């Protein structure tokens, strides 16, 4: 036994743009932007979004990402869902990714990189084969330090 | 204020529950916590936890498959081109009165008149696609 994962991090959403999104969830939910980042070199834009202004210890929020640019990943997704926004991913925390990592490729888990990747924030990622999600594109992260 | 507690759960429908709970656990260490079946709505669904007791905060995996092919689950899945994936997303709340009423009095478009009864004695109800603006968010309310 071991307990490889510490909670679902946060489930990502994918829509035209962040920043509507976001302050829909705060006006309409009461939800809290916690986070806010823009990825020029990815085309990208993500906000974290939490029922709280505080996170808890397993507290998972709700990372929104739109497009900066048609070639981002997040445009190409959209793109084929035909500009439906939705549930993009989950990501699980992982206190140890490289100790996880290896664990899963024992497991028969295949990840998308061979070595884990700055995402947002100082956080180490990684992702599954959809596959291997069985149907969900899931995402391995850690926290620094 | 804040109108909800957490994320109670990311739903993920597939073929068959049992296949995909021995997985995680097998595969990824998750716990099943419970297991239920309605015959009458041709649903089984298994809540999945990454450990094997829960925090106040922690969110689960609710894992939805279909009894027959003339299940809502079995719909889903063929309008998905037999595609397994995530479903929707659920948030705990307090009161799901209370909430409900705050969220109608903002504009948002409820699926259900009056709160409906979910598995475990959960009062819950949805919100439209619309309103959860592409996802399907559902608010649920423990019965205790």
């Amino acid at each position: 036994n071991e307990d490889l994962f510490i909670c679902i991090d946060h489930v990502a959403y994918a829509c035209p743009d962040a920043d509507e999104a976001s302050k829909y969830y705060q006006e309409t939910f009461g939800w809290h932007e916690l986070h806010r980042e823009e990825n020029p070199e990815q085309g990208v834009v993500e906000i974290m979004m939490a029922p709280a202004a505080k996170l808890t210890e397993h507290m998972t929020q709700v990372q929104v990402m739109a497009p900066l640019n048609d070639e981002s990943t997040v445009a190409k997704w959209l793109a084929k869902h035909n500009g439906r926004a939705g549930l993009h991913h989950m990501a699980w925390r992982v206190d140890d990714i490289d100790a996880v990592s290896a664990t899963l490729r024992e497991r028969g888990v295949q990840l998308l990189y061979d070595e884990p990747k700055l995402g947002t924030g100082g956080n180490r990622i990684n992702f599954m084969h959809p596959k291997s999600g069985k149907g969900v594109l899931i995402e391995l992260t850690q926290y620094p330090k």
